[PDB]
């Protein structure tokens, strides 16, 4: 079975801190908080690096839920021929799970599915069979857990899996697990997608979580996302579920995330001012 | 000084071949003239592979004129703090060069100023004086021979160098070379620019080079490009230049190139049918009175 989902609005972690630490972990989430965001995303990269007492303690003390994202890195890529990394992929995968858990969390999102970044070419068969049978483990393990996975279509520069929502929803018909959803960025669509409604209206019930990105990253309405097209997708599919503000600024740096995403530009210095322009930006096309 | 520009349409070599071999080449130019652009923009990632006088003979036999585009590797990264890569990007880029007016062409574009593909981090201050000093010894070398060298602006992922137009602009100022000019790509500024028109606008008589492609680098208005916006900025700034459609499919691979644009989908398959559609796409949006 799938486990709730509810339409929520949250703000990624990299809109205010680098990094997990008390200080870091207290700005993102007073930071989330002060917005008015229902969660902040957390991104679990090193999911060993975060206290998660310390995590709880803030949540409680700013009434905040928390999700997590993350991507997997060449030593952890569950696509890989390698099976010693596939291996170190489903542990790093399985301790996100049990963060998650331990938060009263019940979305694991994001680039799960492989190792985030440039690939040297394309997929073969078994790198793609390889990641539909670890998608597979993991769905099994967080069913558990109370826990979806959502599995985030990113852009060409990113994976060599699945580029389209489309793509995605094939992938997602291998894996065949309940709790297993698709995840759309409006960011990666703007590049891959025959505009910003096919793939919303093709997923329907199985969309299981949104990133709200403009073109560049930066603040939303200052680039070339069609939002008014994805908007009204969402609400023809009666879309209810996470909706997370991702947005990358050399301001803010996490140095195994950062130079991954290629944040070479200072979109913005104000975390507030963005998160705040962006929760209303998105309230106002719901 | 500048050497003359006129407004006019070509077709991306990668449209049609991914090798300039003899029957490659063919292919290529004779796809292009048969779609009716007026050039063909030849990648020239390796300037000694080209055969310089049977690529004249078949530009003389289909009557098209050719300018050529090309992106450094890490070997020849003139952006390097090893001095020796940055020579051997110097020689290659003067090889392109003369390649290019051996085959009486204008036109140096692209991806000159540094290695195309992903960098580990953001360039230094030395990576970019790096970049400029090689422009300005292109720029010179170039202009001996009658070339513009024009710098595409090219996305997070293909530089970091350079990802707006209004980054170009003051990278060219850094130049200051009459020859060197900013070449957008509708491709990359769909990622990296606040709507499509700003640069343009600011560009003014610096454009002095287009690339036009759909968002995912697929059919022309498939995509999520405000061509619209785009074309009436060319026109308020009365651009008179070369325009290249360019597309990427894994139908056609350039193995020096393909795996570098990360083009993991075969978008299109019929060359002819592509090229046909795109020419007919932009020729509509430059007459378009709008
Ligand atoms: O869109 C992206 C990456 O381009 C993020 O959503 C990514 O999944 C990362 O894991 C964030 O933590
Ligand atoms: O836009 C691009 C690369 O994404 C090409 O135009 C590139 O500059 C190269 O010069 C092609 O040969
Ligand atoms: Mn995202
Ligand atoms: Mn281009």
């Amino acid at each position: 079975m799938a486990f709730p989902k509810r339409l929520e609005i949250g703000g990624h972690a990299l809109v205010w801190s680098g990094d997990w630490s008390a200080a870091g972990a207290r700005k993102a989430i007073a930071g989330a908080a002060r917005a008015g965001f229902d969660y902040i995303e957390i991104a679990l990269l090193d999911p060993w690096q975060i206290d998660v007492a310390l995590t709880k303690d803030l949540l409680q003390e700013y009434n905040l839920r928390a999700h997590a994202s993350l991507g997997l890195s060449a030593a952890t890529d569950v696509t890989s021929t390698d099976p010693a990394i596939v291996a170190k992929g489903d542990e790093l995968l399985r301790k996100a799970t049990d963060v998650l858990y331990a938060l009263g969390g019940s979305e694991l999102c994001g680039v799960i599915y492989c190792a985030l970044g440039k690939y040297p070419g394309p997929a073969s068969r078994e790198n793609r069979a390889n990641s539909v049978a670890a998608m597979q483990r993991l769905a099994d393990y967080a069913a558990d857990k109370g826990i979806n996975i959502d599995l985030e279509v990113v852009n060409r520069y990113e994976t060599n899996i699945m580029n389209t929502g489309l793509e995605g929803l094939a992938f997602l018909d291998e894996v065949n697990r309940p709790n297993a959803f698709l995840h759309l960025d409006t960011y990666h669509m703007n590049i891959e997608e025959n505009g910003m409604a096919k793939s919303v209206l093709a997923a329907g019930d199985r969309l299981g979580y949104v990133h709200i990105g403009e073109s560049h990253r930066g603040y939303l309405g200052t680039g070339n996302v069609d939002f008014a097209s994805f908007f009204a997708a969402l609400k023809q599919i009666d879309y209810r579920g996470p909706i997370t503000f991702e947005s990358f600024s050399s301001e803010i740096v996490d140095p195994k995330l950062s130079n991954t995403l290629c944040v070479w530009r200072n979109l913005w210095h104000d975390s507030d001012d963005l998160a705040g322009k962006a929760l209303e930006f998105i309230k106002q096309r719901l």
